[PDB]
DNA sequence: TCGT
DNA sequence: ACAGTCTGCGGCGCGCGGG
DNA sequence: ACGACTACCCGCGCGCCGCAGACTGT
């Protein structure tokens, strides 16, 4: 009666029949049964070296359930088709721009609201501009207020100026622009467009808006890119650039055009800069100290030229996008990246005002009455040493009170008048004159960063007094007899020019010398030096008496170090969020659903942040967010690790999201195994497909078992050895992680696992590098392959990359890494971008009341109403399954495995954290949150909303009407390349462990290819 | 960019 | 009205922590 | 000079070196 699982030669299950019926279709295979066989001998021989043939692996009963039906025969079809839907109008705005530009008036009104100028007419006054493409620009007194001053806008065929009533007369502030974002589908193209959306009046809504706002910085980024290597690469820039400014005839094609073509093909992200380099256009930059008055007057003249100035910064950035817009279609053709940039151009935060307010207040309250008695005792610690001038025996006497300078400023004194020399501090040690900076410091500032911490709280390294030397930072002395048993300890032995200048200095004060210097180890090396000793990471050291300390501040000091850091890094930004309330403006928060069903309190207080969001700010393309996307999770020691559950829902919704598990292991596995065409033909992928992490049996879970460690911890110890690091690294690693182990049994735990991963290597003429003999090294020698290749593209979609990381532009610099880095992070936008064309299109289709709320890298949130929330899991679940079988067959490969089809967790919550369970209780917060629901796949299964509905009949009839176009994946055309005998060879020599078979199959593949 |  | 002689300011690199 | 490196973003605080600017001294 019940369905018998199916299984492949290796231990692996597939997904059942239906499902298999519904997203495969049919399908067949067996192409080359004589090359299968030996791909599946030399499969068979690596897995008995590593030893995982006939493992047990995890069996279930097939899940089967209806889904929605597809569009297309293939997967790419319907992708093209659903990609070529979701943006009709905006790419065909987008292409037909206009070129020419009209001419502007010579003189301009000051009238309140927005005005219409076209030549050859007088103008006119409008509500707002009815057109579908502008050019836009603001310009704002930001230290009045956060709101807009002025406005300026172009068309094809006329000029458009908007005017606050602030510079009108009225006295006050706030007035956003009208621009009927939710009546009629538009294109505003800007710079850095995400500074204007915050400033129009219908992007406050939680009904959604009808209009793209795109920027070009993104377009510059992504193709001709910034060449933002974070390398010597961007330091040479500056570098070349100042030497050009120096000298005003540059001969570079003699040397620096030689050897670095790249630093002729790239810019900054600046507009001036941009301009620059596509067109010759000189930006002029004098006029914005005007808008950093504080006085309104000044606006009200030179209002022309400032007019002029905004109209002259529109035309640039209109002559920008006629340069750079094409290039983009090129690199980029594929109609799901434009999609996805689209969804990605819209978010919105939902907060409340007071309980954000009431946060502000209680994380600077806090902080700043840590520091300040902390700074006073220290102060008065100062006060009291400094009296000791008249005295020489006890700052003689002392060991620590030495080392600091103690001699008496020269006075100059004229005769018959004033010295006026502007002496500080007359009569008075050095220290204590450094530590004023100037005559008008009346009061010391001192910080627990000081150098002279150390000196001022005296600190002991195994009972000895800490001796600084200019060389060697930090240092104790050890008396001569003990030297060898502090060489068991594996302290290393300072340089002898400082030796040579302490017992100089100490013979000096006298007492001879005695012991030898050794220096105190630091973290990061052991040839690293050591400059603070007040970091995190000594603070083991503090504990067990290997550095000790008299004084009780000391161990507060340490605390307060690890209380406030984070607020230290991040107070300002947090203060500077544009928050926008409901009283202002009353007849803008409208709700998602059409039909409002009550939920109307007695004047609740809701407010709505719009991030700024750089889509495209990275060399992979991926997104920047200065605050959002470098929130700290909640913590029990930080201070304001709370933020990111300011974020509420309004009452009568809720928030859906999900997770994405082992997406870089799981996408570099794949590659490994698309050259054996079966799930599980490396040792790695056999590793990564054996289990599934709610039975706690991934492979990152097993990692830390082994190694003793947590599960984060892992994460990185994998992939740090994933990408080009050295064992010497991973044994640092290990000790930072367990720091109570010797060096050597970490050096002997890092070569063994590296021997076991990595294997050995081989040079040869005929194939160059390569590895060999371990679990790994197929995956190491594809990343290399793929990342010389002459033109590189990602292999799901097919996007370029910069020119300037292409091979052509480099000769003597390298920068390999980034390059093997590229494809897989790429890949993973690419996911991203896939999983919100599905979620897109379902919407769309379904009826359903939501819409994208956030997007952290492999997260995504949405806003649901509360009758309609299961049904958007069900909207998850189906995407997941559409996007991983996109991946598979890419590649050749036309099955998936059932275990990793399906996401493990999916949260319905009314906040945004991590985990559904948590308390989030910080110092600031003392109240507790109720707790959220997580769910699986059966348990969604089992409820009884979770069925979608009737369909709507429109939308198949529009995406039909659209074209597909075959083409051919990439690695087929990569594997043009090589000779099928020596793929053949090459893999044989691979799977060997030992020289001497190696060396056999190279002397039979020579023989034969000889003859 | 630095090691040997 | 020229020629030494100190005494602050300003920019830059590097550690150190968050994702 | 041929090999050897975790990758991508975002910011703050402190010490060091290169110059303007006033004071004598003729
Ligand atoms: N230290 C790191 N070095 C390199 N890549 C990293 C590092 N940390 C994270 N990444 C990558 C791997 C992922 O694609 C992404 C972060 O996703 P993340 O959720 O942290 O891990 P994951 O998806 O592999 O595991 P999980 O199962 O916990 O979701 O960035
Ligand atoms: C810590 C860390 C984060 N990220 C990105 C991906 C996940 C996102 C949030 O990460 P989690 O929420 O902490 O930030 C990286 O790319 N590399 C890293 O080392
Ligand atoms: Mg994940």
């Amino acid at each position: 009666t019940a369905e018998a699982p199916r299984i492949n030669p290796v231990g692996i299950q597939y997904l059942g029949e239906s499902l298999q019926r519904q997203v495969f279709g049919s399908c067949g295979g067996k192409d080359e049964v004589e090359q299968s066989d030996k791909l599946m001998e030399l499969s068979k021989k690596s897995l008995k070296d590593h030893g995982l043939w006939g493992k047990k692996t995890l069996i279930t009963d097939p899940i089967s359930f209806p889904l929605p039906p597809l569009q297309g025969r293939s997967l790419d079809e319907h992708f093209q088709k659903i990609g070529r839907f979701n943006s009709e109008p905006y790419k065909s705005f987008c292409e037909d721009k206009f070129t020419e530009m009209v001419a502007r008036p010579a003189e301009w009104l000051r009238k309140p609201g927005w005005v219409k100028y076209v030549p050859g007419m007088a103008p006119v006054e409008v509500a707002y501009p009815d057109e579908e493409l502008v050019v836009f620009d603001v310009e704002t007194l930001y230290n009045v207020s956060d709101y807009p001053t002025l406005a300026t806008a172009l068309s094809s065929t006329a000029w458009y100026l908007w005017c606050s009533p602030f510079i009108c007369g009225g006295d006050d502030p706030a007035a956003l622009i009208p621009l009927n974002t939710l009546n009629k589908e538009q294109v505003v193209i800007g710079h850095n467009v995400a500074y204007d959306r915050a400033r129009v009046l219908e992007e406050y809504n939680f009904r959604d808006s009808k209009a793209f706002f795109l920027d070009t910085q993104s377009l510059h980024i992504a193709s001709f890119g910034l060449c933002s290597r974070q390398r010597p690469m961007f330091m040479k820039n500056n570098k070349k650039k100042e030497a050009e400014v120096e000298s005003e005839v540059h001969p570079e094609i003699s040397i620096e055009d030689y050897d670095d073509p790249w630093l002729n093909v790239s810019a900054l992200n600046s507009l001036k800069d941009v301009a620059k380099f596509h067109c010759k256009i000189d930006l002029d930059k004098t006029d914005r100290d005007f808008f950093a008055s504080t006085d309104k007057s000044t606006i009200i003249e030179n209002f022309q030229k400032l007019v002029n100035y905004c109209a002259t910064d529109v035309t640039a950035t209109s002559q920008v996008f006629d340069k750079i817009f094409p290039v983009f279609l090129k690199k980029c053709p594929h109609p799901v990246s434009f999609a996805g940039l689209k969804s990605l151009s819209k978010c919105i935060l939902p907060t409340k005002l007071n309980d954000w307010n009431d946060y502000l207040n209680s994380s600077e309250s806090l902080y700043q009455q840590s520091k300040v008695q902390i700074e006073s005792k220290i102060v008065q610690i100062i006060k009291d040493i400094a009296l000791l001038k008249d005295k020489p025996d006890f700052y003689l006497k002392d060991p620590w009170l030495s080392q600091l300078d103690w001699t008496t400023k020269p006075l100059r004194l004229t005769k018959k008048g004033v010295p006026a020399k502007c002496q500080k501090l007359p009569g008075f040690p050095e220290w204590y004159r450094q530590l004023f900076p100037s005559k008008d410091t009346v009061e010391p500032k001192i910080t627990i960063k000081s150098r002279i911490i150390p000196i001022l709280f005296k600190l002991s390294w195994e009972n000895s007094p800490v001796i600084w030397s200019k060389e060697s930072g930090w240092c104790f002395n050890v008396p001569h007899e003990q030297v060898e048993t502090y060489k068991a300890k594996n302290y290393v032995l300072a340089d002898s020019v400082s030796q040579e200048e302490e017992e100089i200095r100490m013979n000096n004060l006298g007492l001879q010398c005695t012991g030898v210097l050794f220096k105190v180890p630091h973290p990061n090396g052991p040839t690293f030096n050591c400059t603070n000793l007040l970091t995190k990471s000594y603070n083991h050291f503090f504990e067990k008496g290997v550095l000790k300390s008299e004084s009780e501040l000391a161990h507060q000091a340490l605390q307060i170090n690890s209380s406030g850091s984070y607020w230290m890094s991040a107070r300002e930004r947090i203060q500077s969020q544009f928050v926008v309330p409901n009283c202002k403006f009353p007849n803008e928060f409208q709700s998602l659903s059409a039909k409002s069903s009550l939920n109307n309190e007695k004047t609740n207080d809701l407010a709505i942040i719009i991030p700024k969001i750089v889509p495209m700010g990275t060399i992979t393309r991926r997104a920047v967010e200065n605050t959002w996307l470098t929130a700290s999770n909640a913590k029990a020691n930080r201070i304001g690790s709370e933020l990111k559950t300011q974020v509420k829902a309004p009452p009568g919704y809720c928030f859906v999201g999900a997770d994405v598990d082992s997406e870089e292991l799981w996408i570099a596995s794949l590659v490994g195994d698309s050259i054996f065409n079966v799930h599980g033909g490396t040792a790695i992928g056999w590793m990564c497909l054996e289990g599934t992490k709610n039975e706690g049996t991934d492979l990152h879970t097993k990692t830390a078992q082994i190694l003793g460690c947590s599960r984060n911890e892992a994460k990185i110890f994998n992939y740090g050895r994933i990408y080009g690091a050295g064992a010497k690294f991973a044994s640092q690693l290990l000790k930072r992680f367990n720091p109570s182990l010797t060096d050597e049994e970490t050096k002997k735990i890092a070569n063994k696992l590296y021997e076991n991963t990595k294997g050995k290597t081989k040079r040869s003429k005929l194939f160059k590098k390569f590895w060999y003999g371990g679990s790994e090294s197929i995956l190491f020698n594809k990343l290399e392959s793929i990342a010389e290749q002459e033109t590189p593209k990602t292999p799901v979609l097919g996007c370029g990359i910069t020119y300037s990381l292409m091979k052509k532009n480099l000769r003597a610099n390298s920068f390999l890494p980034s390059r093997i880095n590229w494809a897989i992070q790429s890949s993973g936008v690419d996911y991203l971008h896939l999983l919100c064309c599905s979620m897109e299109y379902i919407i769309k289709k379904y009826n359903l009341e939501a819409r994208l709320c956030i997007s952290i890298h492999d997260e995504i949130r949405f806003l649901v109403s509360e009758k309609d929330k299961y049904r958007a899991a069900m909207a998850l679940q189906i995407s997941n399954i559409w996007t991983r079988a996109m991946f598979c067959q890419q590649m050749g490969i036309n099955e998936l495995p059932q275990n990793c089809a399906f996401f493990s967790q999916v949260d319905i919550d009314s906040v945004i954290r991590k985990e559904v369970n948590m308390d989030c209780i910080t110092p600031s917060n003392k109240t507790a949150i109720p707790h959220g629901e997580a769910l699986d796949i059966n348990q969604l299964l089992d409820k009884p909303n979770s069925k979608l509905g009737k369909p709507s009949l429109d939308i198949d009839s529009k995406v039909s009407q659209y074209a597909y176009n075959y083409r051919e994946p990439v690695f087929e055309e990569y594997n043009k390349s090589y000779t099928p005998e020596f793929l053949k060879y090459f893999l044989a020599m691979q799977v060997q462990s030992d020289k001497r078979d190696v060396n056999r199959l190279e002397d039979e593949y020579l023989r034969e290819c000889t003859s």
